[PDB]
């Protein structure tokens, strides 16, 4: 099915740097957007990823649906990634370090 | 602004591979012409604005992102089929966007 512009141009992607990550299947994430400021996300990304490994990791996030709620933990921007398989993330990132807050189009 | 997820959902986002690039200007204004390999969608051609920071060479087997399922876009004969995605953070600079690990071609982003 062939898709509108005007509706990827609703959306608001935008690059952030994780700044804590933490697991207790998701990871919470805190991550660093510049002007639009501190925003939570949970993940699906425990197939490839440990906490550790996050920090300081750019990612590219969808900022402005609303929020959802998931084990109580308040996720507020969408963290996109590439599904080779079912339950398996890979992130994207930047191929370069950029600004927090960079908008993509 | 708030957006809908499901407009979002229209959206196909796919990883594809460079597997050809060469400069040339689109309507006077430097650019990277791009052959792309998007796995079972098979090869798809772009253009992109990308001068500042890439050239053709390192290009080459580099793997991008893409939305694949809008109308092609028409720049005086250059027809782009698919839409790179980069991260803009001033005017004329462009740094694209790129799985952090390796993934088939073809891969559907969410």
């Amino acid at each position: 099915a062939m898709a509108n512009f005007e509706d990827f141009l609703t959306l608001d992607l935008r690059i952030g740097t994780v700044t804590h990550a933490e697991e207790f299947p998701a990871i919470r994430l805190e991550i660093d957007f510049g002007e639009l400021g501190m925003k939570q996300s949970s993940a699906q990304i425990t197939k490839r990823y440990n906490p550790e490994d996050l920090i300081g990791q750019q990612i590219v996030a969808v900022v402005n649906f609303p929020p959802k709620r998931v084990a109580g933990f308040k996720s507020e921007v969408l963290v996109l990634g590439g599904v080779p398989e079912a339950g398996d993330v890979v992130l994207l990132q930047p191929n370069m370090e950029l600004p927090n807050g960079t908008k993509i189009s």
